[PDB]
């Protein structure tokens, strides 16, 4: 038995940390995919987030940012986050977990012998290195088909290794059909100008052709805080007559994640874009009329987080997952977890990374994980009060199920 | 459930604030035997741990100290001590402790008006006061039957109340029989010339006189360094011939207090009195030998504290008690209740407050029990952890022996 | 009037950091003195302590040891204590604490680098950089007119500056008189045969000499375990007719290191000397006995630290003060000054630093000062828990009596 909470304590940390990870939203990429797989000290030094921050403090323009190198943008970041005021924000913080994580030494301040460790590595041996130090065992990719670099690796027939999953990502065919239909026809697709059986079915032609190339384990989107279902608008009818109808043949989820507004300060690039609440009428339309499809939903705004968990007390077609972006932040983090785990038990996933730089899985899941172990101590000390004999056996099995099962058991692999 | 050091303390100190206190020495009074029992500021002011340390800071003559009124006396120590400089010693400190327990407010200083406090109320009322806030249900006193003011009284028929105990001291009887000898024969006690069967006789028949007029609890001597046992000397033969053969017959407790060397400093008068190591192997012999008779031990010196908590492991009728005037402060308590819980459980007295004046047993108990609590935390929480099950009732239980039922176990009552 | 205990902490180590200290006992001279002033990382790494502790662990012999070169065995120091083991004890932290004081860095255990420090300044500059780090303002020597050297110096005119002050040290006349007449004697002090009224007159006289010529804030002795007064020995004798009355006259304290057993193992030289418990016998008898005599006094066994504290609680003519020697570490120095503090109040001298070598007041204070702080701020807080609320003019008094004042006070300068 366990009888104190430093004990509890104790095994839930050693079980949380010990379970292997299933990543399962990330800007990742197999190593053999290339160049797009982002990695080392410049680039997380230049992850949007940063360049958002810096932009708060420095004097040197955005254009004039974008002018100067990688190792040039990293270096005034550097110095005006780290040296001209303590790196206390989450991003910022996570940066050195990184460097510490990998054998660095932060105390030192000294960016050229961090850069010095990187350039003496391949990406295959760093993603070795990531994987075993951040304990991931998988990795979901964000595959979209439409941007041409990433399109021709799938082309020439590469395959991610067995650590690397991918996902059919489709917010242009979903947000800007109207221009994204001329590609489609570019490519064999025999999309017409009205939405009729023939457009219908070259659609679904086209997401079968993918879901055939990659194997995905779902279909992505990002929605804006106006997404609305049903709809008389290309997404709307796409969404109806194609994306479910095949997600549901080939019994694979719906990844939905809603509420950004993208580009509200477009100079700003990948960081400029914004957040809305959305309503959750869309999004309970499509569970309820559509039982025999699965979806993944998260969503960006704080003021989501409450109505999102009750409406999966609902719906068991819907599996919430992860503290999204702007969600991503210590004290979001745990109050989303508490209000999902005192509604939902362990019926959820509440992590994923969104890695946009390999690096990240290491302060992503560390910083993510503290607070998750927390969480559990406190749900199970409640219930060890209660009189309730939890064992460790007990305990690493909610854990799998939290950091790995539920997410596989959930798309069926 | 306990299940945590948080939730422990927690418990730990209600219990110990809540148990109420067996005070087994003590120079207090029951209040009916008149002015020899002391209280209020001006007496607190006055106790001679006070008039020890402001010697060490006054240009006053210690003859012209004795010389001024005791609201005199008061004023210098209280300019001296309090405001002259910070009042952070153990005794300075139990006289801040003592007025803000009773409502009144050290922030402001105000001697004048804490004095007014005591001015409109009787010794019965601050008796009443003080016992409850103090949570003390039993005060055992130290009753001198060789003091003409003490003697007079139980002799005249005074008799305390349920809330007080006696004590029957015997420092002039044991410590001093060549001139105390003369006074027994002045009260119809003959005894002889020489130490003859007459004397051992009249000298038992003087205690049992003084066991049926007090009732005491036990019977009780203060000892030097120098203490032997056996030995050939006044005090070593009216000990083996006449206290322990009465002990043992009425079954009362025989109280050492050893260590004590009385006035080094004569004109410091109650203040003059200076400590010394002891050999044990008087008390060894003395509990060895007389396997029917109860010792209730408490030593003076720090050098001899942690043979003295072996000694008890070896003998079930020694019972050691307190932490005995210079023995009475914070870093020793500590230690020396550290020390005895280890090795004896709790199977000790840890406290006693030895109180001179009324309000005194508000600091002493507060300041004991705090410093008891935090160890009782640290001893219940390492078997806690160990997996061991400890119940608020086994708390109180324990709580209960330290500060009340081990005494009047001990003494058979 | 502080009522938070933040703010309380913030401002006593503020005072105890600002606070100009008098370091009453050392073994520095006014650098005017010349080579008799020791400074530098070698003179650091070869204090006797630190040889003490090196033959603990090398296989060089002691001989070997002292036949090499300073740098050499500053050298053996270096590697045996500091890179073959952790640098963890007190003597060898000193060292540590010393060199980062001076803005060197141990990080890098670049010896050679910390020996060219020293090498570019002069004996005065070294000085001046000590005093104002470790903020002491007064150094007390340790005068012996004995040694040769040292009394040429007195003799060819030689004066410390305004920050060094003499103390007449007198162990060769108290412990060694039977040896030392003879020179009293090629000094023109006709000391007779036996002691009498001639033998009394001119040993007054050579302290009077002596008295004149260094104009010593105190006459002092460091004195065996087995120290006795009185005594019919020359110590005694010597101390009663000469010493008290002498001391009296020009009102000057007597200090006496009391447990040092010289020499126990003599090839070890300064490192050599032992300790033993003392009876307080001979110190007490002083203290009554001579009333109008000051007297300040330091102990070298931990067993009898607590009686001494009691003592002084006796005698206002006594004075107590340091940690020394084998008392100088952390736990020792703790227990110390918190039974002092409890039962003195703010009436002693805490420390001294017992320099041999310059750099020595660095750490010497700043590892004091730290645990002083420590004990002070607690004792504050409680009497702020009773309700008590210290001004911060109060706390800086409290703090200058400690570290300074209580002194110059006691000595009357
Ligand atoms: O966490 C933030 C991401 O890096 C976003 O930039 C990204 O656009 C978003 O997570 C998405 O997948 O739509
Ligand atoms: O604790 C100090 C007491 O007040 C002493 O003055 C007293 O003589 C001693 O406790 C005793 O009862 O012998
Ligand atoms: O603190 C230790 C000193 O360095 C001793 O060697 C010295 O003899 C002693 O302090 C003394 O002055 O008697
Ligand atoms: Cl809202
Ligand atoms: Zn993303
Ligand atoms: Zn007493
Ligand atoms: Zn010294």
């Amino acid at each position: 038995s366990i009888n104190s909470r430093e004990v509890l304590a104790e095994k839930v940390k050693n079980a949380v940390n010990n379970q292997p990870v299933t990543d399962m939203h990330t800007h990742l990429f197999s190593p053999n995919f290339g160049e797009i797989l982002l990695w080392d000290i410049d680039e997380l030094l230049t992850y949007h987030y940063l360049v958002a921050e810096v932009m708060r403090w420095t004097d040197v323009s955005i254009e004039a940012f974008w002018a100067m190198s990688k190792r040039e943008q990293a270096d005034l970041i550097w110095e005006e986050l780290f040296i001209k005021r303590s790196p206390v924000s989450e991003a910022c913080r996570g940066v050195l977990t990184c460097l510490q994580g990998l054998g660095l030494d932060p105390a030192t301040r000294d960016l050229q012998v961090y850069r010095e460790y990187f350039a003496k590595k391949t990406s295959e041996e760093q993603v070795d290195t990531v994987l075993q130090l951040a304990n991931v065992s998988d990795v979901v990719m964000t595959n979209d088909p439409f941007d041409d670099n990433e399109r021709i690796s799938w082309l020439e027939g590469k395959q991610p290794d067995s650590r690397f999953h991918a996902a059919l990502r489709l917010d242009p065919l979903l947000n800007e059909y109207e221009q994204t239909k001329h590609r489609l026809r570019d490519w064999g697709y025999k999309v017409n100008d009205e939405w009729n059986e023939g457009s219908i079915q070259e659609v679904k032609r086209f997401l079968t052709d993918w879901i055939e190339r990659m194997d995905p384990v779902y279909m992505a989107v990002s929605l804006p805080p106006t997404f609305s279902f049903p709809e008389e608008s290309n997404r709307g009818r796409i969404i109806r007559d194609c994306l479910l109808p095949v997600a549901e043949k080939h019994n694979i989820p719906f990844a939905m994640m809603i509420g950004v507004k993208k580009r509200v300060h477009p100079a700003l690039g990948d960081a400029g874009d914004f957040v809305g609440k959305a309503s959750m009428d869309g999004v309970e339309h499509l569970l309820r009329e559509y039982p025999n499809n699965k979806f993944l939903v998260t969503m960006l705004s704080r003021e989501n987080q409450h109505e999102l968990v009750v409406l999966a007390r609902k719906f068991s077609n819907l599996m919430i997952f992860g503290c999204w972006w702007f969600m991503n932040n210590p004290e979001i983090i745990n109050e989303m977890t508490r209000m999902r785990m005192e509604m939902l038990g362990t019926s959820f996933i509440p992590q994923h990374s969104d890695a946009r730089v390999l690096e990240q899985l290491i302060y992503k899941w560390h910083h993510s994980k503290s607070i998750i172990a927390e969480v559990l101590i406190d749900k199970y000390d409640d219930i060890l009060q209660a009189g309730w004999e939890v064992t460790e056996e007990e305990i690493k099995r909610d854990v799998a199920d939290l950091f790995s099962r539920n997410f596989w058991r959930f798309v069926g692999r």
